[PDB]
Order: structure tokens, then C-alpha cells, then sequence
């Protein structure tokens, strides 16, 4: 038996402590205490083992969560305990690092994204009308622009482009001509990022 | 100068009488009479010439329109005339048919139809979402149903079908699988008639 000294790790969700067990054990009984007391567990405070990584997740920590953490292990023959002080500098840095990681995750969750809707290729009979729709996402709401052959595309009454509720981009051609065939793109953009969706419109001429 | 016997023809608007002059009318006069009296013309009772067809149109006819019709073709001091008796069984039949044709024109005008929107075929990468939209019209507003490989299709959370304001049909696949590929159809219908719009969904599997 052996366990590495307890580590403090900031995540996007809070602070976790963990220790890695040495060279495999197949029923380590684990008990964690906080300032000498057993930890009541919740969706907020949880513990687990992932292989030989024994851990404790303290979501959204407060000064309330500061203090002495003891991890107690038992493999059947021998006991072992590891300790860490979630206090002072250790907590100041970890709390500060948490907050930055929390803010980064907000960026990743809220960056502008194409959710779906546009097919890669549509084939259509010349003269028929075409309605395409792309669901997008962004917080703050994104900007959308459209491309044809990689250059900016303006809305006309013929090839009409609409964007509603910061969520839905419409592409409508009122009677597709061969001139309307080509490689189109939608781009959505906000402050956290940017995504594109491409589609080809091809046309066949009827009798 | 030869003309065909006057025939009676029912139309969606009324009853027409017409002859064909087997020869030709240049500076040639034409007078119509009803019971030996000259015809009062209006927007209800019209006369015209279309090539060799010399016609009288009686819109919205009643039994008061019954009687002997003469068509006089006049070239100088010479007349060639034709007579037809619009009465009894000849009238009754022409009227009944006129009513039936008038009702067909209501159906033709107001029947449910596809305005456009759907492409003939889409190609999409497996796993990507797809939005398709069809604009429909009828008076009264129609109802719609969908087919897949010529069988009734039911809206699920995965293959979602909505129909809004009696005029816009939405088809949405939340992550197109190869099992979702096939020949689909939108069927639009009201009391006056119906239309189908066909589209094929094809899929390729990505790396």
C-alpha cells in the first residue's frame, strides 16, 4: 500500500482533492473527514474512486468548506491516512483558479454554434422554390452572415435571408435558377467564438 | 361561304353558341338575334370572333334566355344565316352541365396546392440535423400528411412534423441516420382537391 500526498485541484465546477493509490488494490474502503467530522454528501459535495485515483469534489466552495481534510484508507491488512489543509494560500489560489475556470466554461458553453439544419447538398429542379433553415446558438446572441463562393452574400427578394430570435437563420430562394446553383455558407459569430455550415445547391433543368 | 350548324356548349361561366365559318371573315358583319329581335349585349351576354369561330356567350343563363337564336353573316347585300333552338332538353342539359363545370372551376381555383420549398433530393452526412419546409395553400386552408416510402409517417421527437397557420409544413430530423434515408412525400388536401410533393433523403457515413 501507498498513496500519494493529497493534491488540491481547481476545476470549472469547484475544488477537488485527490490522491493516487500505488499499484492496484481491489477493495479499498475509503472514509473522508472535514475538520474531524464525517462529510455529509450531496450533489454539491461528492466523493469517488476512478481506478486508483481517490477523490473528493467540492462544488461551488465557500469559506465554510475550508479546513482539514483527512482521507482514510483500508485494504484489509493495513491502514493509511493522508491529510491536507484547505486553508490560507492553498485555498486563496484554488478559489481564485476555480473562478477563472468557471468563467472559461461559460465561454465554451456560450460560444456561437451551428446546431444543425443544413444538408451538405440539395438537388432541385430549375424553377422550384427552396427553403433552408439553420438552428444556431449563442449567448450573447450571435451575428449571422452568408456566403456564396466564399464571398459575402446580400439578401434580395429572390434569394432571401432572415435571422430570428438569435436562433434561426432562413435561406429562401423563390424559384431556383441555374444561376442560383453554387457553394453557399452560413457563418455565426459572437464574442466567444464562431462556426460555419456549408452547403451546395445544384440544379437540373426540366423538359 | 359555308358555316357549321350552330352548336350549344356549356362552360364554367354559362352557355355558349358558336359556328365555324369553313371559309373566312375579313370585313364581314355578324349580327345575332334572339326570337327575331336584336341582342342586347352586356357583361353577361357577349359576342366575339376567334379565327373562324363565331360565338355568342350567355353567362349565368336562366330560362329567360331560352329561344330561337339566329347568327347572321352579312357580306354586302347577301346574308348567310344559321339558327338554333335553345329550349327544352337542349337547354336543360346545357344548364346542368354549366352548373357542374361552374363548380369544377371553384375547385380548380381553391384546391389545396404546394407552393414550393422542398428540394427534389438532399444529401447529408449521417448524424447532422435536417430542416425542410414546404409552403402550401388552399381555400379552405388544407390539412397535410407525410409519407415515407409510400407509407403514412407519424411525427416523433426524432422525425418531427409540424404544420402552422394552415400554410407552412415543417419536417425536421434530429440527427439523420441511414435508417432515415428514403423517398418521402408531403400530401396536402382540402375539400376541393390535393397535391403531393416528393423528396429523397440520402445519407453518407462520415469517417
Amino acid at each position: 500500500l501507498s498513496a500519494t500526498d493529497l493534491k488540491i485541484q481547481s476545476t470549472a465546477e469547484g475544488i477537488q482533492l485527490y490522491s493516487f493509490v500505488t499499484y492496484y488494490v481491489e477493495d479499498l474502503k475509503v472514509n473522508w473527514s472535514h475538520n474531524g467530522s464525517a462529510i455529509r454528501y450531496s450533489d454539491r459535495v461528492k466523493t469517488g474512486v476512478t481506478g486508483e485515483q481517490i477523490w473528493l469534489q467540492i462544488n461551488e466552495p465557500t469559506p465554510n468548506d475550508k479546513g482539514k481534510y483527512v482521507m482514510e484508507l483500508f485494504d484489509g491488512k493495513t491502514g493509511h491516512q493522508k491529510t491536507v489543509d484547505l486553508s490560507g494560500q492553498a485555498y486563496d489560489e484554488a478559489y481564485a483558479e476555480f473562478q477563472r475556470l468557471k468563467q472559461a466554461a461559460i465561454a465554451e458553453k456560450n460560444r456561437a454554434r451551428v446546431l444543425g439544419g443544413l444538408p451538405d447538398v440539395v438537388t432541385i429542379q430549375e424553377g422550384k422554390a427552396l427553403n433552408l433553415t439553420c438552428n444556431v446558438w449563442g449567448d450573447p446572441p450571435p451575428e449571422v452572415s452568408w456566403l456564396k463562393n466564399e464571398k459575402a452574400l446580400a439578401q434580395t427578394d429572390h434569394c432571401n435571408l432572415k435571422f430570428e430570435a438569435g436562433r434561426t437563420a432562413y435561406f429562401t430562394i423563390n424559384g431556383v435558377s441555374t444561376a442560383d446553383s453554387g457553394k453557399y455558407g452560413l457563418v455565426v459569430k459572437n464574442k466567444y467564438g464562431s462556426e460555419t455550415s456549408d452547403f451546395t445547391v445544384s440544379v437540373f433543368i426540366p423538359e
